[PDB]
């Protein structure tokens, strides 16, 4: 409610969009995070979309769109423990039970 009321003003700079984000994460709903993933994964910066990846990856999973999740992950940093997890389900999710 209070990023909402927040956001009434007007559509401003980061750091003000990752927390509804996050609430909506948090809450479960993934459909509304997607929506508002797709709106604006373009229209932002790279260190931001780097931000924004792996809630992309989650809500994608959420609604089963591997084709969506391999081209999200594919920017998470590597040293990122998350970041290997995700890759990790992305690759056992399409039978490569080597890596």
């Amino acid at each position: 409610v209070a990023y909402d009321k927040k956001m009434d003003t007007n559509k401003d700079d980061p750091e003000l969009m990752l927390g509804r984000m996050r609430c909506l994460e948090a809450l479960g709903e993934w459909g509304q995070l997607h929506q508002q993933c797709c709106e604006k994964w373009t229209l932002v910066n790279d260190e931001t979309q780097a931000k924004m990846a792996r809630m992309a990856a989650a809500a994608a999973w959420g609604l089963g769109q591997w084709d969506s999740m391999e081209e999200y992950t594919c920017m998470i940093p590597r040293d990122t423990h998350d970041g290997a997890f995700y890759r990790a389900v992305l690759a056992l999710h399409q039978d490569l039970f080597s890596l």
